[PDB]
């Protein structure tokens, strides 16, 4: 547990950890200075960034012991996060006539696609190519449903404050979030070890992680702002 | 004390901890937005996930350790948690005219309940059966009080999300509490060759310990939410 | 520090940690509930379930490691929640017109009995019956105070849900409050060898100790509410 | 790690942390039933005991492992605590009209007394009673100031509660305080290693810690209490 | 792991940590008695405290077992909280009418500051000069813009505490924030070996963190007084 200046896993394991405390603390302790309907999705982004902060605080921990960080282990928090997220959509588009069939297909869409990435990750390695496939068919109609599909036409009906919030996360869906199965692809057998595979993915996972939950949260944080100043 | 990538038992430890840490924040965080009358209801659904969480704690890391989880000390949370959920058919029916009478009913039959189960599995294993009996009829007596005795005629009376909400609990008393009496009958011997094999009841205990708590909480929520926006 | 399923004494710390914990969430999330006249007696009760949380962790794991419970040791939580117990019947009859002489009284008295306890038990054990006897009759004025004292005639003048309250607490502490001194008895060198046989004191002191106190502010929480709704 | 019944000492340790965990929960969660105008001395009150609750801690668990406490590593509390109290003078006379030229003198001459006790006890024991000497005149300016000098003055003019609260914080400065400055005297090497030298000091420190901090928080919370019912 | 008297390194570990933590407590309990336009300034203040007591605990412990510091592990806690500290400027002069602009500026600059510091401290120490260099460069951007730049003219416009305020936080990123640099020179092989090196900064580092951190807050908080008293 001698520290070293080369250990950039190591580094970016302690930013993260500080970062999403910090991020933490910030979501729930802003919470009482807005109006009740704001609320909520301030205090489901302080969520987010709390399970991260305590999974980091034990990755980081574990790092430090072994020099290792088995990537099915990640998934110990992406499995609660990820939909928490997912649910983020509904909670903003509520005022524009959102229901909540729009909630639970996300619900559901994001954790089919979070329990058959560790089915291919780590109970059934042998067809992880199968378990990709679903997981990834599962994040395409994510995609599509925020960038094409109801919740798109409900964000384009409110405009405004709204619309705006929700193009900026459709962008961290869609390419923040497109690191995943990426590294999915380079760690796991299959038919993409030649084009990927035998890459480091933990400084990227580790500043990726702080970006892309933090982010979410301050684009939610900003509309809440945004629509109280008026 | 390396991770595992087939240890699903660890893996489902971790979870259901970082899930109940999340649920009790946000019942206690969410409190405050809702009128005085529902807040009881509310503090005690991030009661019962919290003793949970801190209990979840101590059991992940133990399994950690020693790759054992004994049953008898799963009972550290049920002896409260399960009287804690049998209080909120009192708070969630207080409105429609139940009296303190139904509330020691209530919390009577769990702790015998309980308490019965425990002398079954830790104290007195040569008469299970004997214990597993008089828990048995505790259950009973709750299953009916809710589904056909005053605790049903109070929620019809009031009719709308509070007799909604009351069937929403009474789905999970049955259909989710019954995994428990199953894993007694499992673990314990009597007369009963009860022989669920293929899954680890470790697995089944953690995910149902999460689904059913977190869940009966939400239903509570959903209450209030319904109530407060008309 | 593997668990076993016949350690009774270790079940009873982890559950008594656990339902204190509990116990002090509940009163400090509830007192904003509240007008400000309830509010100190309310967040008192949750520091003496507080004290006794943290005490009974460290408790805990001492039991874990050693196997021993050793008495002196309870009292480093009971100088403490004692008196904060007795000032419980200041903060429920201030209405009733108590004055600051009533407070120091309690507090003087449960000071002294439980100090010269702590003598008897760990420092002059020589003298133990003597200790015991000073203790002794500090409990007695105490008793005395308010069952038949001035306490008294306050809450007997009050009337109502106060008077309920004070009786009620008058019965744990001449009830509940008399395993202390029993175990005394029972644990030093004197004129008594009292037997009370077949059960362990450890057991008693850790399923006494959440009963007393828990239900201690149960007693005031109810008293606020019943004031409340009217 | 085993605890001995006839150690004192760690016997204060344990309730020492445990009377300043307390105290602290009792301040910061009293603030909020208070006008604002009296809040910041009652959070004051909480910062001086939270500190001293920490750092209780770990001297705690530092006694258990070595036996022994080093004076010097009481000072990491002290040079923050110190100031804090008086600035409590400040907050308690500010509606009398104290200016911060008063806050700024305090914080001066308490900061010089603790940072020249460190420098005597720690660093330059060689010339301890220059150090010494240096540390008195701070104090006895303090004492001066506080008792006759122009905090004594506003004091008086605004009479009332004010006054009898200043009045009983002089007493604690004067009597309370002098423990540590004889400690001093006992613990280092000078002309004064004759009379004091050779005491026992820290079943007194850890008592003396916790009536200082708490009693002087007692008497800036029983201030507001006064003004607030009237 | 004995303590040391001389250790002034270890002394100042120990109070830094527990200034910060004092500091981040005060900050997040006063934020609820300030009207909603302070409040975002005083919480960032507060976790600007809280990440680097954070960040203190964890350096407290690793130089008390190795008796070490290394420089590059500071920066876990420089490249957030320098950024924080730079945001304030955009959060107290928004009144003032400042722009988002200015608020992308300074986290740009602030960032690119402390990661080219790193590189030069941990990635890359050939070329510690060049890195230094880079930093340097935006460093003096900031220096710039905020004692010249759009961000004085909007405080000189708005004049009064806001000014105030404005010109002593320039104070301590002049002074306040030059022992970084200097260390920097002091500790990396370069050109400036005449200079400086052969330095310990340890004790530097402790206080100067404590005071810049808690100082710039204080300012702050000083703002939301003056502004509040009208
Ligand atoms: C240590 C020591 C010494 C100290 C000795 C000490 C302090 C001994 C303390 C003994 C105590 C406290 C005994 C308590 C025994 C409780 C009884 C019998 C209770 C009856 C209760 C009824 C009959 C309720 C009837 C209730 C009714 C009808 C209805 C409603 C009630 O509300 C209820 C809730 C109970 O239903 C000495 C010996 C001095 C010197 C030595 O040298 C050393
Ligand atoms: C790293 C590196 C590099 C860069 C290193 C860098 C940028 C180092 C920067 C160091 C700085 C900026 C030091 C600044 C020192 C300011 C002073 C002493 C100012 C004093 C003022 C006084 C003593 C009185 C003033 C008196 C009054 C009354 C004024 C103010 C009062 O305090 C009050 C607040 C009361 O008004 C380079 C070299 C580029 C490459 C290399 O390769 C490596
Ligand atoms: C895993 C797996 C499977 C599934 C794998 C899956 C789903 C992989 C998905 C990969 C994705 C989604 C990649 C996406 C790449 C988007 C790009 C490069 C876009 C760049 C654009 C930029 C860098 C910026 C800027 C662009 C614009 C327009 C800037 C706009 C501005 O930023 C503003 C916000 C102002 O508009 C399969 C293969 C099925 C089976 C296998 O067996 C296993
Ligand atoms: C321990 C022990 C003892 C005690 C053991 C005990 C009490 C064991 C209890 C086992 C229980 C309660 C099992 C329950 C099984 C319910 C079933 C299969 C029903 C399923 C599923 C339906 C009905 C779905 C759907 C139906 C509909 C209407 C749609 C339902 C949906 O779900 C809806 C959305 C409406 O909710 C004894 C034996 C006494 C002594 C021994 O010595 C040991
Ligand atoms: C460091 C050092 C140095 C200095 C060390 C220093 C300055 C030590 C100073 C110690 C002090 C000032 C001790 C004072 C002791 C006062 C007493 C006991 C007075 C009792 C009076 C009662 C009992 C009446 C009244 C009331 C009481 C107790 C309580 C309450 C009130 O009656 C009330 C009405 C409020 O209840 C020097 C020597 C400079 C160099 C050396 O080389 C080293
Ligand atoms: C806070 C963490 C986040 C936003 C993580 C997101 C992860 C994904 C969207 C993962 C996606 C995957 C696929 C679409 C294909 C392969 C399996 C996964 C789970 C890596
Ligand atoms: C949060 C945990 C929950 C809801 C646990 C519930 C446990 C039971 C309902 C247990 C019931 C039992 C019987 C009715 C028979 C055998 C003994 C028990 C205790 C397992
Ligand atoms: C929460 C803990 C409680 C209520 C403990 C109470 C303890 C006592 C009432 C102890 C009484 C004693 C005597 C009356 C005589 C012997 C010595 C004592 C301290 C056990
Ligand atoms: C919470 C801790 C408190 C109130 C401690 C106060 C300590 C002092 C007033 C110490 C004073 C000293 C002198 C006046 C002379 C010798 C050196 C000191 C630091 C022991
Ligand atoms: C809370 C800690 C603070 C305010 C730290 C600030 C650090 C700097 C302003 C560091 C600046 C540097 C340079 C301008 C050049 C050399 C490298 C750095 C990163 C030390
Ligand atoms: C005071 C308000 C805080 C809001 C919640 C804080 C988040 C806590 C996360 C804990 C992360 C563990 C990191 C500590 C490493 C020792
Ligand atoms: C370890 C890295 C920490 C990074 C934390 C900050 C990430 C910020 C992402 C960008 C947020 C912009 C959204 C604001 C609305 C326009
Ligand atoms: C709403 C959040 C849903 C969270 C889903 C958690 C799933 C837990 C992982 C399942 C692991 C079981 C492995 C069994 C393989 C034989
Ligand atoms: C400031 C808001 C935070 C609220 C946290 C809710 C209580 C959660 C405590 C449960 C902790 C046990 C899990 C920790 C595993 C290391
Ligand atoms: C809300 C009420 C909770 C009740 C907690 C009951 C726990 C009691 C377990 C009893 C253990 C002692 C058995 C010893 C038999 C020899
Ligand atoms: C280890 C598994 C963790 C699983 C997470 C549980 C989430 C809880 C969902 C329960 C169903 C919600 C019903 C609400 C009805 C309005
Ligand atoms: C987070 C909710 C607010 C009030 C919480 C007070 C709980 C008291 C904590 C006691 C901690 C000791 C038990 C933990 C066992 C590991
Ligand atoms: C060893 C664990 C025991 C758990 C104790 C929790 C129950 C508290 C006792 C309840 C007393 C009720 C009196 C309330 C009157 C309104
Ligand atoms: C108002 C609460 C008061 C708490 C009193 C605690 C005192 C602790 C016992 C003192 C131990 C003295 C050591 C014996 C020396 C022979
Ligand atoms: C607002 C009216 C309150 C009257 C307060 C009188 C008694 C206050 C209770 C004392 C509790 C202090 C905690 C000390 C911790 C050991
Ligand atoms: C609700 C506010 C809580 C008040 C702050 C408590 C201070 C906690 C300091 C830690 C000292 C307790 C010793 C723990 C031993 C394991
Ligand atoms: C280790 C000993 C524990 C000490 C317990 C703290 C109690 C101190 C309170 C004394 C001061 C009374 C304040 C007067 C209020 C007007
Ligand atoms: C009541 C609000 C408190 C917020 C501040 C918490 C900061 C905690 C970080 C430092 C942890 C303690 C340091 C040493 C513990 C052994
Ligand atoms: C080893 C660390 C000790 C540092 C103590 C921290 C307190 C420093 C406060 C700085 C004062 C700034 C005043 C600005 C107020 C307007
Ligand atoms: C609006 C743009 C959002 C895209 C954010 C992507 C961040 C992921 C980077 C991970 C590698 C360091
Ligand atoms: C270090 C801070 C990074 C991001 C800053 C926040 C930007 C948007 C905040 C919303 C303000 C209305
Ligand atoms: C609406 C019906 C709710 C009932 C759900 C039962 C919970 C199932 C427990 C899962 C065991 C793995
Ligand atoms: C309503 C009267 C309550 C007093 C009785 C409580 C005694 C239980 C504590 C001892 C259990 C071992
Ligand atoms: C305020 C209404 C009732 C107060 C008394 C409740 C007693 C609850 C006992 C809980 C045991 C788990
Ligand atoms: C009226 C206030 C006088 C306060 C004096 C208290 C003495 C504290 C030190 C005792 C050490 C055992
Ligand atoms: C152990 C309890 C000590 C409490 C000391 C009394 C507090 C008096 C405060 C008066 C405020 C109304
Ligand atoms: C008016 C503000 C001046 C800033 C003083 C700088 C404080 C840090 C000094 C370094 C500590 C040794």
């Amino acid at each position: 547990v001698r520290l070293a200046a080369d250990d950039y896993v190591g580094f970016t394991f302690f930013v993260g950890c500080m970062a999403m405390m910090a991020a933490s603390a910030f979501f729930f302790l802003s919470m009482s200075s807005f109006e009740r309907k704001w609320r909520t999705s301030i205090l489901v982004s302080g969520l987010i960034t709390f399970i991260a902060a305590v999974h980091y605080w034990y990755m980081r921990d574990y790092w430090s012991g072994f020099a290792e960080s088995p990537v099915f282990f990640r998934y110990v928090d992406w499995v609660l996060t990820v939909p928490l997220m997912c649910v983020e959509f509904y909670l903003i588009l509520k005022v524009a006539g959102a229901k909540k069939s729009l909630m639970w297909k996300l619900i559901f869409l994001s954790v089919v696609m979070l329990v058959t990435g560790y089915f291919g990750e780590a109970v059934d390695r042998g067809n992880a190519w199968l378990w990709g496939l679903f997981s990834g068919v599962a994040y395409f109609w994510i995609v599509i449903e925020i960038w094409f599909g109801k919740a798109k036409k409900l964000a384009v009906a409110a405009g405004g404050d709204v619309l705006a919030a929700h193009k900026t996360l459709c962008w961290f869906v869609l390419v923040g979030w497109a690191i995943y199965p990426i590294g999915y692809m380079a760690g796991t057998p299959g038919w993409y070890d030649s084009i990927f595979g035998g890459w480091d993915l933990n400084v990227i996972y580790n500043i990726g992680d702080a970006i892309n939950k933090i982010g979410f949260g301050l684009v939610i944080y900003n509309l809440a702002v945004q629509a109280t100043n008026k």
